[PDB]
């Protein structure tokens, strides 16, 4: 996260913290989720598609912190790894960059509810906020495009969405950005996701209710002029999440 602030998991109790263990049992972070249900994470397929093997990951809850644990934290296995059929990559544009985690702990367990592990609510089809509304992104992030190190304290901040005729524009993202994604910016361009921040919650306030509105994708870059993050539309994915859940 470019800019913001820093935050603790309270804030955010959804955030799912997802790591990959090496050959040589090197553990390092990936990519950020959302919990939907006790036993399923949501991500973006990106994430997964060079390494799709689900022995290779770890999922953790009420996390706080990257590289120390967070009491109260929970540590899940991947006891399935599902990536979207149609998932594909641009030079950077993914389309369908959507990826389902279930969850479970080495006592076969899923997520339990406490003040640091919350479920997100998902939208209803097609009804996502109008454009300029502001929402919240949440990740552990770059702080600065041109950081080597990812940031220890979980970060979040606030972006208003795009509209897809404004992000269809050539000096935006022309032909790259679909209805099935979400652009989302700062009026100044100050304040962003960036590397590391890719899975994670875009989550907007829609009629009284917290809601996943979107998934971090891609973007050209970080906080740069005429560039959004770019986000997976959560309200075009029902469907599959439902079936794939089940």
């Amino acid at each position: 996260i470019i800019g913001g602030e820093f935050t603790t998991i309270e804030n955010q109790p959804w955030f799912a913290a997802i790591y990959r263990r090496h050959r040589g049992g090197s553990v390092t972070y990936v990519c950020g989720g959302s919990l939907i249900s006790p036993c399923w994470v949501i991500s973006a397929t990106h994430c997964f598609i060079d390494y799709p093997k689900k022995e290779d990951y770890i999922v953790y809850l009420g996390r706080s912190r990257l590289n120390s644990n967070t009491q109260g934290e929970m540590k899940f296995e991947v006891e399935n790894l599902i990536l979207h059929k149609d998932y594909s990559a641009d030079t950077l544009a993914h389309h369908n960059d959507i990826a389902l985690l279930k969850i479970r702990s080495k006592e076969g367990r899923c997520a339990q509810p406490s003040r640091t592990i919350q479920t997100i609510a998902l939208p209803s089809m097609y009804n996502d906020p109008q454009f300029g509304t502001s929402c919240e992104i949440t990740g552990f992030g770059k702080e600065q495009s041109t950081d080597y190190l990812y940031p220890e304290q979980l970060k979040m901040t606030v972006v208003k969405l795009i509209s897809h005729r404004e992000c269809q524009q050539p000096h935006y993202y022309g032909s790259e950005v679909t209805t099935k994604m979400l652009c989302a910016a700062d009026p100044q361009w100050k304040t962003d996701s960036c590397q590391g921040d890719s899975g994670g919650p875009l989550v907007c306030s829609l009629q009284g209710r917290m809601t996943l509105t979107g998934i971090v994708s891609w973007g050209r870059g970080c906080a740069l002029k005429d560039k959004p993050g770019v986000y997976t539309r959560v309200s075009h994915f029902l469907p599959w999440i439902r079936s794939h859940t089940k």
